[PDB]
């Protein structure tokens, strides 16, 4: 039928890759579009450029903020466009399942990357205009679920997964992406360029407790969420 | 009825704006679209973007060429795509007659830029994979139209355009310019991933005498040209 395209948003390791690798096992008409830069971190040319551009990031974010968030972006949109055309045609209740969206790509990474001065005006405006473009017209979300976890939650979980690149991140530099969730997915003060967002349902889950072997109530709350939809 | 589409390529200074502009005003069922970068040389806010490129570029070209590359070609797909949306509904004989091409951004200027290691691998393995994608099948050409003019003619033709910028290039840019347009227009050697191109009709136009009072012969050849199609 129409397949139902959900978003899963939230912080760096709230955990996201942990749910819906949960969610994909529980239904076959389930199925998830991994994000991109999550697989970046034998190898396909995307794989190549992308560990490339991710290990300079580390070294000189001003020099590669620009080439990474449109790198980032079009990897997704191309993945979840495979995903959709790919996927779930013999499925009764198709839903597929987003790793983060076009809109996280902007209105959290992208829009951080300019306000902490790693993009220029020039860097940060071409970049909103392609964006813009890119999505013209499909992608939609039916519905967004937000992982809300605490900062100091996700710095645990980063600790957690031991990638050696990450441990260093500090508290402050989550809170600030915390603070971009909540004012776009909680309070929705947040403007973006987008009309129909406004409108799109939104199921917030605090997933602070470890769900990893105690999830049944998570699920039973997306079951609802989409049969809403 | 269809819209036959023409590229318009040649060197820097060749004469493609001028010829262009003649084009336009022979016929009702005649539009062009003008290249966005050679309206970057009140403003849009493109034209803020790209003449901060343009000039950054002149500045550090090894910093600023993957940036500039993705935005003349987005830019040139979106003025391509209104053209062919907003013109000629009425015509009977419609011909839409593009100043350069996706083609000439990849294969011309992006092409030189890497090799002039002003773009790195990554940056030119991503600009390629970009553009490989952001032409995702509709643009592709009727037939295309090389204006050749001798790196001296190119030469001796900037100094009379006066553009301050300009009066600086060497020769030696014009002449490797100049040894691509031949490559891919005349001796198709050149190999491009895009399997059409090898089919596409070329007519080659001699523009080294002055045409802009003298032109009747040029005209007689594009109107031949286009009977074929
Ligand atoms: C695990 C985080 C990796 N990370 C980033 N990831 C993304 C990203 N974009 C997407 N579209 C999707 C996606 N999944 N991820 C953007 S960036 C990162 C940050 C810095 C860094 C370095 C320094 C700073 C702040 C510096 N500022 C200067 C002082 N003050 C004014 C404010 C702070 N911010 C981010 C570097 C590398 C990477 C990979
Ligand atoms: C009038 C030309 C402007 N120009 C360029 N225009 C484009 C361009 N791209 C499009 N998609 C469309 C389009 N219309 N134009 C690409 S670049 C330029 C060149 C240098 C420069 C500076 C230096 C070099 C060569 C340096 N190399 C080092 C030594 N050796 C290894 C080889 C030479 N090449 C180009 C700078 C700025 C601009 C704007
Ligand atoms: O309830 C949870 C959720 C996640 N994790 C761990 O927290 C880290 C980050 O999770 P994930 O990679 O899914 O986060 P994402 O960055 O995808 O949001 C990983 O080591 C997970 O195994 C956990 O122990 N319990
Ligand atoms: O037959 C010609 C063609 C061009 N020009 C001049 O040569 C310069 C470059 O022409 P144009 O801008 O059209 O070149 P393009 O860069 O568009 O190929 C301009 O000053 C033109 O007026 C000329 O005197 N005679
Ligand atoms: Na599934
Ligand atoms: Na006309």
């Amino acid at each position: 039928t129409r397949i139902k395209k959900i978003s899963i948003e939230g912080n760096i390791a709230a955990g996201k890759s942990t749910f819906v690798n949960i969610l994909k096992q529980l239904s076959e008409d389930w199925e998830v579009v991994p994000e991109p830069v999550a697989r970046w971190s034998e190898l396909t040319m995307e794989q190549k450029n992308g560990g490339n551009v991710l290990q300079m990031m580390y070294e000189k974010p001003e020099r590669w903020s620009f080439t990474f968030q449109t790198y980032a972006c079009l990897s997704r949109i191309r993945a979840q466009l495979a995903s959709l055309n790919g996927k779930l045609k013999d499925a009764e209740k198709p839903v597929l399942f987003f790793e983060r969206s076009v809109y996280s790509d902007r209105y959290i990474f992208a829009s951080n990357l300019y306000e902490s001065e790693s993009m220029n005006e020039t860097e940060w405006t071409i970049y909103q205009d392609w964006h813009d473009w890119m999505n013209n017209q499909s992608l939609e979300l039916d519905g967004i679920i937000y992982l809300q976890a605490t900062p100091e939650t996700c710095l645990h979980r980063i600790y957690l997964r031991g990638r050696n690149e990450e441990q260093g991140i500090p508290l402050e530099y989550l809170e600030k992406l915390h603070y971009k969730h909540e004012s776009w997915l909680l309070h929705r003060t947040l403007k973006t360029n987008f009309d129909y967002l406004q409108e799109v349902p939104i199921l917030t889950l605090d997933v602070n407790e470890d769900f990893k072997d105690k999830y049944e109530s998570l699920v039973e709350k997306v079951k609802e969420f989409l049969s809403t939809l």
